[PDB]
């Protein structure tokens, strides 16, 4: 598909057995999904942004479907306002930017 | 260009005649470059990023030359990580996400 910026980018993506709205994020190195308990062990995590930091959970090799396409990776989970599915998972599904 | 993300998705940007990088980033709403001088009026904002609030100063319609492609529009500036360029000029030089 092409995506147009007029608005975020928001598309479907299923993860555990749940389906959410997260953005398509190319300034994202990873992915970060809002808090949620999903199964498997952990590593904490610290990323920034603007306004400063958040503690993060860091699940791997976690599966992951956007917008139909498969994926599976590293995913954080934490409390950011909204899911971001970052470069390592848009690799994953071909996505590119283009002007 | 098609621009792919194993890498982040980093640009010369030329805004008040200086060269800076810039990175692409589809989610961010607004552009936000780090401390620097403009001309001009500017007004007092806030915006929220994955870590909290900060305090910007909004410059309007500020010309500014993307990777050769030029943009005229809003221009925030403050303590962002990284300068980013957000949807609001992405828009202006025609990207899209193409997957
Ligand atoms: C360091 C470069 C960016 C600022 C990084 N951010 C991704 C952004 O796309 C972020 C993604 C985002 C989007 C909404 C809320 C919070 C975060 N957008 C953002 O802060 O945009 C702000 C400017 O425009 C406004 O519109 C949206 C918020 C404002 S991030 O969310 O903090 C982020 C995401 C994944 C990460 C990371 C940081 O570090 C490692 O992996």
């Amino acid at each position: 598909p092409q995506i147009t910026l007029w608005k975020r980018p928001l598309v479907t993506i299923r993860i555990g057995g749940q389906l959410k709205e997260a953005l398509l994020d190319t300034g994202a190195d990873d992915t970060v999904l809002e808090e949620m308990n999903l199964p498997g062990k952990w590593k904490p995590k610290m990323i920034g942004g603007i306004g400063g930091f958040i503690k993060v959970r860091q699940y791997d090799q976690i599966p992951i479907e956007i917008c139909g396409h498969k994926a599976i990776g590293t995913v954080l989970v934490g409390p950011t306002p909204v899911n971001i599915i970052g470069r390592n998972l848009l690799t994953q599904i071909g996505c590119t930017l283009n002007f």
